[PDB]
């Protein structure tokens, strides 16, 4: 369909924006990198920034499952189709987006930070599965050396 779309497009991009910058912040405090985060949690302690958390692999997705389906669900809850895109209320305490006259502009920025997100997300993506390094790396390294590190180097 379409609004179902326009929901797919936004929520995706929502996502999108909170992975690339998560992808990047994880690699740059903790050395790891985002594809390897799973494995490496899973084989050493639960943690973050280092310090460890009690949860097992096990009682970690049992608490994802019923947590991000409860929420999934009452998300899904509800079929005012201007809400179900901009739930707004306590989804925006600051009241930044309240204005009618801005709704426009925020709403713009907000879609294009999103499709962003999501086209460097694939980026960050394709960039792994061909380098075997994190995002973080090859920007470092594509920038200490602009010329020896473009993707022309791996057929020629
Ligand atoms: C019941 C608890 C509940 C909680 C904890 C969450 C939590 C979350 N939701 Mg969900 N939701 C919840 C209820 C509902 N959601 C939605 C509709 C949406 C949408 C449409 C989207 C989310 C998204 C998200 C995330 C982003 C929050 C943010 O934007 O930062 C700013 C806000 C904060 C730091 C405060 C945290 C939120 C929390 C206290 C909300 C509780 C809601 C309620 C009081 C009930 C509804 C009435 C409201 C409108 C007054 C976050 C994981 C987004 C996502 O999935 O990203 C990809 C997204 O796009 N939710 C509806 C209405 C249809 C709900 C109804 O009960
Ligand atoms: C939502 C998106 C999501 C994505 C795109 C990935 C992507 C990836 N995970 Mg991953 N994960 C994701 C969510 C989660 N993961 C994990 C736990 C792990 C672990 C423990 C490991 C990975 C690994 C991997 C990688 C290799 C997959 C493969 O085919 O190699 C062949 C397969 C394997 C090596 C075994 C891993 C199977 C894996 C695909 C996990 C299944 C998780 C689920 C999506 C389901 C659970 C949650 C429900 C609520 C959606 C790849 C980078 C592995 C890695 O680091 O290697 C590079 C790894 O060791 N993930 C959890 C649990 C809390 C998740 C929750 O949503
Ligand atoms: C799709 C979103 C997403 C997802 C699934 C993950 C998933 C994961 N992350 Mg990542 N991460 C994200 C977004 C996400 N992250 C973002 C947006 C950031 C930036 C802050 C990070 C930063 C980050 C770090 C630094 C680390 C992880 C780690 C981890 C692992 C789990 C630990 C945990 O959940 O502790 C539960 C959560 C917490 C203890 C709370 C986090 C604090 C929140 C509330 C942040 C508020 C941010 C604020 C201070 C910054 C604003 C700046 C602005 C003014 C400029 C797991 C692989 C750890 C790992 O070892 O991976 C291998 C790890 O060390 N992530
Ligand atoms: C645990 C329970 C849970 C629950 C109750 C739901 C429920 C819902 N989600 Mg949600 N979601 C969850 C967890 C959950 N989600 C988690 C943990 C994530 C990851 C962050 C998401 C991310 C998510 C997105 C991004 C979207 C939804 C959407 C939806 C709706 C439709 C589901 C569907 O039919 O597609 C089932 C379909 C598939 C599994 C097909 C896969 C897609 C293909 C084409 C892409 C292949 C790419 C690849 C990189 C995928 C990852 C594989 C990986 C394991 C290696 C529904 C309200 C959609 C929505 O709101 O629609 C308007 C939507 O766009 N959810
Ligand atoms: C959208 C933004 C984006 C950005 C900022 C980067 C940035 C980078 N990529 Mg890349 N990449 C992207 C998307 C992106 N990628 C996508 C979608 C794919 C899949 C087709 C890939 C696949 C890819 C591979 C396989 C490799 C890189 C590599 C690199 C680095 C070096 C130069 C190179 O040869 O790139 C080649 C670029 C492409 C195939 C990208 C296609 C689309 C771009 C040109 C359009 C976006 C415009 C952009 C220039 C500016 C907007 C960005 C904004 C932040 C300013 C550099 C850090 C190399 C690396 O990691 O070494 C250090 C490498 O080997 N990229
Ligand atoms: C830069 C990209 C961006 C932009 C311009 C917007 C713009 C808009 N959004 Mg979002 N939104 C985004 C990303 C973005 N959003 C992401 C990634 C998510 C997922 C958390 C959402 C989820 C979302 C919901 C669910 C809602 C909106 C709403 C709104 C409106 C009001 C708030 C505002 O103006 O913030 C403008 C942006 C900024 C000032 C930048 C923020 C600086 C932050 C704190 C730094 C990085 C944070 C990080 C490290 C981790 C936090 C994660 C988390 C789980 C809380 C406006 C149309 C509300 C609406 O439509 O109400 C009327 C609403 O309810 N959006
Ligand atoms: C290279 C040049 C370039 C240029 C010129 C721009 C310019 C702009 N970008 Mg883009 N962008 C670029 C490249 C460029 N970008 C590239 C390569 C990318 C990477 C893919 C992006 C990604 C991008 C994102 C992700 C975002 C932008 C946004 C913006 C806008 C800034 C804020 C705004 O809209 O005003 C806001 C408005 C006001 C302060 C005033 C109110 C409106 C008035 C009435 C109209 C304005 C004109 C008026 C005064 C003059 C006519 C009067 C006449 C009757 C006499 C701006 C139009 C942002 C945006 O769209 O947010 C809104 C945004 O979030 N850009
Ligand atoms: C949601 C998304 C990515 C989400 C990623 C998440 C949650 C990642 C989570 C984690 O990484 C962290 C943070 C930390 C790691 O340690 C662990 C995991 C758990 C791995 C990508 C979407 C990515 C979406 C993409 C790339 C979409 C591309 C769409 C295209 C090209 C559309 C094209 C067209 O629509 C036009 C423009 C016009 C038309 O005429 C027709 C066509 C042709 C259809
Ligand atoms: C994707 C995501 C989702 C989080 C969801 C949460 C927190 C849901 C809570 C969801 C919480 C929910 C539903 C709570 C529900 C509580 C209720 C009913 C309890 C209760 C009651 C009442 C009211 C009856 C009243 C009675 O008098 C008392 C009591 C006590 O009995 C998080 C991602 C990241 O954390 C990573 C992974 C890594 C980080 O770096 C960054 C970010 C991006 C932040
Ligand atoms: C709602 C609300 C409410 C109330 O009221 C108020 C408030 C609070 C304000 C609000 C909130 C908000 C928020 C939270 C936001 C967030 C955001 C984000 C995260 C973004 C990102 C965003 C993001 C984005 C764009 C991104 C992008 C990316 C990219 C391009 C990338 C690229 C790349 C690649 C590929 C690769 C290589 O290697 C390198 C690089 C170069 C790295
Ligand atoms: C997909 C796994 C499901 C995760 C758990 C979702 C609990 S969902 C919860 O149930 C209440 C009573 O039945 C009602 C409301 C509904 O949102
Ligand atoms: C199917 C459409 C459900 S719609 C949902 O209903 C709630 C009240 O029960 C309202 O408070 C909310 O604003 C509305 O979007
Ligand atoms: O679409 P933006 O946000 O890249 O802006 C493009 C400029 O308007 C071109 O003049």
């Amino acid at each position: 369909g379409l609004q179902r779309f326009r929901e797919c497009e936004l929520i995706h991009g929502r996502w999108a924006m909170l992975a690339t910058l998560g992808a990047l912040t994880v690699e740059g405090l903790t050395g790891i990198t985002w594809q390897d985060a799973g494995k490496v949690e899973l084989i050493e302690g639960s943690s973050y920034l280092g310090q460890p958390l009690p949860f097992s692999m096990t009682t970690l997705i049992w608490i994802e499952v019923l947590v991000i389906g409860y929420i999934e669900f009452q998300r899904n809850a509800e079929l005012d189709t201007e809400k179900r895109l901009y739930p707004g209320g306590t989804f925006d305490p600051l009241g930044l987006a309240s204005d009618p006259e801005k709704k426009p502009i925020l709403q713009l920025a907000e879609i294009k930070h999103a499709r962003l997100a999501m086209v460097g997300f694939l980026g960050f993506a394709v960039q792994a599965a061909v380098t075997g390094k994190g995002p973080l790396n090859n920007w470092v390294t594509h920038l200490s050396d602009p010329l020896h590190t473009t993707i022309l180097d791996r057929f020629l």
